[PDB]
């Protein structure tokens, strides 16, 4: 059951007045600062540090056009030679906006003797951005596998050593120990560095109050959104019209938050987690409920795609082809009505490999085939729903939507193909050690070192997938940042046990941090 009961259904967004002028002008004072220090190339590193700062400060958003103008003209001011202070940082950054900068930039991390500089053991900004630029590394980068060894075990010296001088440093450390800056959801990252920039000596103070502001007001707005999904779906009354089945319209929204947080994307948000829904009712079918014959009738009236052929359907899934039927409808009639039906139509056939795929696994089930992993690989696009995700969120921005955007998705790219197999990987070691204890008879090894082969696996799709995002230019970048951030979703749903299913702890409270408690003041 749901654990949240009503708290979301009604939203009570209480808003202080002329918060829109206080907003407006600390908005201009960030524009002037961004301008300042990009004009004078000797305050570079200075502007590639207050790009960072509203990165992690939640507030992007606000400043989309200044920001990659200038990360912009500082590629091309630049190229892959920078030179200047925070040279990791740069690095991230630039991989971060999609430029596939070379590690070349890290030789002059290290001596004359070849190991890394013995002042870079002192400076914890500087092992912290360093640290955090490894997390961008792509297969066979060994200057950053060996960074990431040695800023790992300076970090954890260091924020052992300052827990009694300076404890919230010390925080911060281990923060960035336990999950790098890259992994984190973009959101989350707000949640947690506001309060740690704010607590900062040396901090802004204009920059700080308006992301503090701007949080409450976008927390205010993804509470409307939930609300209005909430009602949505306590509407389909899911007790009644289908009691196998999970409520969990607030963790299907927590999904859909993750693809892309920010107010341009509201509508996009509510339509990916209507989806997320129907796919959570549809594979608690394929999976605990339905029986062979039944499953193959509704892959077929999904393959028909009309409410026309309500009636060769069973009678307890008639409510969820309803329900599926319409929410679709929908957006087929508002894609029509803004001459996208080609848009609608690809996204469409997508849809229907998703359940033709849940067959296929209900086949084998039936069959009693054990599928090999080379078979699984060559499915992972759509069972675990990375083709399907991604294209729902096609139909959401339709606007910056191409061609060569579902060209792209129908040629099983390798980044789709990766995201599947990850979160096939991931679910395997949380709880579909099931997946684990199979593995130790392949190779007849020791559950500990199973364990480890398997987590080298899993870094090494990290790193894969990293490789595809810096070299994928076909599909607009903010699509291709709702698929990387798609992708990390799958290290915080799969983080202690299948989260989705069940709900880990850790889980619980990121949703509070992000939904329920608004930053003071």
């Amino acid at each position: 059951p749901s654990i949240w009961g009503d708290q979301f259904l009604i939203v009570d967004n209480q808003v202080e007045q002329g918060v829109e002028q206080i907003v407006k002008d600390l908005k201009k004072e960030v524009r002037q600062l961004l301008k300042e220090a990009l004009d004078i190339p000797m305050k570079h590193a200075n502007l590639l540090k207050l790009v960072d700062e509203i990165q992690r400060l939640g507030i992007s958003y606000l400043f989309e056009q200044e920001i990659d103008h200038a990360l912009q003209h500082i590629y091309e001011t630049y190229g892959d030679n920078w030179s200047g202070d925070r040279s990791s940082l740069w690095f991230r950054l630039m991989r971060k906006q999609g430029y596939f900068v070379t590690c070349d930039v890290f030789n002059n991390h290290k001596d004359e003797s070849g190991v890394f500089k013995q002042s870079l053991k002192n400076h914890v900004e500087g092992l912290l951005e360093l640290y955090e630029a490894t997390s961008m590394r792509v297969p066979g980068e060994i200057i950053l596998e060996d960074a990431l060894v040695f800023t790992q075990s300076h970090l954890s010296i260091i924020a052992k050593d300052t827990l009694s001088i300076n404890p919230a440093l010390s925080t911060e450390i281990q923060r960035a120990l336990k999950k790098p800056l890259w992994k984190r959801l973009p959101r989350i990252e707000a949640v947690q560095y506001i309060p740690f920039y704010e607590q900062q000596d040396s901090h802004n103070k204009t920059l700080i109050k308006l992301a503090k502001l701007e949080f409450n007001l976008l927390q205010s707005l993804h509470r409307e959104e939930l609300s209005q999904l909430s009602k949505w779906w306590k509407a389909f009354d899911v007790k009644n019209n289908a009691p196998y089945s999970r409520d969990r319209i607030v963790e299907c929204y927590f999904w859909a938050l993750a693809s892309r947080f920010e107010p341009q994307y509201s509508r996009a948000r509510i339509f990916l987690a209507k989806v997320i829904a129907l796919v959570t009712l549809i594979d608690d079918i394929y999976d605990a409920y339905g029986t062979y014959e039944e499953l193959k009738i509704f892959t077929e009236a999904i393959e028909r795609w009309s409410i026309t052929c309500l009636d060769m359907i069973p009678e307890y899934m008639k409510p969820i082809y309803k329900l599926f039927m319409d929410t679709y409808t929908e957006m087929e009639e508002i894609l029509a009505k803004e001459g996208k039906t080609n848009i609608f139509n690809c996204g469409k056939e997508f849809v229907k490999d998703f359940v033709r795929v849940l067959m296929v696994e209900a086949q084998w089930l039936n069959e009693g085939h054990i599928p090999t992993t080379e078979e699984l690989d060559s499915i992972a696009v759509n069972l675990g729903g990375a083709n399907l995700l991604t294209t729902t969120c096609y139909l959401g921005m339709s606007d910056i939507v191409t061609k060569e955007a579902f060209e792209w998705a129908v040629s099983e790219p390798p980044l789709l193909r990766y995201k599947g197999i990850l979160g096939r990987r991931l679910n395997d070691l949380a709880g579909h050690s099931s997946s684990v204890e199979s593995y130790m008879k392949e190779y007849n090894v020791s559950e500990e070192y199973a364990k480890n082969l398997l987590y080298k696996q899993v870094e090494d799709l990290w790193k894969d997938i990293n490789r595809e995002y810096l070299i994928t230019k076909t599909i607009p970048r903010p699509l291709l940042v709702a698929v990387i951030n798609l992708v990390h979703f799958l290290d915080v749903l799969y983080a202690e046990k299948d989260n989705f299913t069940r709900m880990g702890e850790e889980y619980k409270n990121l949703v509070k941090s992000l939904l329920v408690y608004p930053m003071s003041i």
